[PDB]
């Protein structure tokens, strides 16, 4: 009902490690998106809430997460981002499912444990 910060880091890292070390399939999810410099730069007019991998390790390093729900969350936000704007047969939006078929499996029976 309390979790700590350092027991949910210690939990969650690994499946944030899970996504990150998808080669190339996390490569767009690794920094916040750039609009101007990828050549996107409607994306914030379509995607209001921005999420990266970079941002929810440092979320998990600073304590940022009261609870898992909300890490879980925040993965999710990062797919529904590039399933929203990318089209579907995009290699993003391919990318983004194959991260999240990965995530699904990782993260299942860490949520049984904590
Ligand atoms: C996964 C394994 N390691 C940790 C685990 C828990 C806490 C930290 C690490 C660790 O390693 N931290 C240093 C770092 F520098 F790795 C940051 N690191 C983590 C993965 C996401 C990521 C992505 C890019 C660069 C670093 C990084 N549990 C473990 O099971
Ligand atoms: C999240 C955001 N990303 C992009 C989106 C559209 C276009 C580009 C990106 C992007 O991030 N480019 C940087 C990259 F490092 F990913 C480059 N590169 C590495 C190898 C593997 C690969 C595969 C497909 C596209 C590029 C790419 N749509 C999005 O929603």
């Amino acid at each position: 009902k309390i979790f700590k910060p350092e027991e949910l880091r210690q939990a969650l890292m690994p499946t944030l490690e899970a996504l990150y070390r998808q080669d190339p399939e996390s490569l767009p999810f690794r920094q916040p998106v750039d609009p101007q410099l990828l050549g996107i730069p409607d994306y914030f007019d379509i995607v209001k809430n921005p999420m990266d991998l970079s941002t929810i390790k440092r979320k998990l390093d600073t304590g940022q997460y009261q609870e898992p729900w909300q890490y879980v969350d925040d993965v999710w936000l990062m797919f529904n981002n590039a399933w929203l704007y990318n089209r579907k047969t995009s290699r993003v939006y391919k990318f983004c499912s194959k991260l999240a078929e990965v995530f699904e499996q990782e993260i299942d029976p860490v949520m049984q444990s904590l």
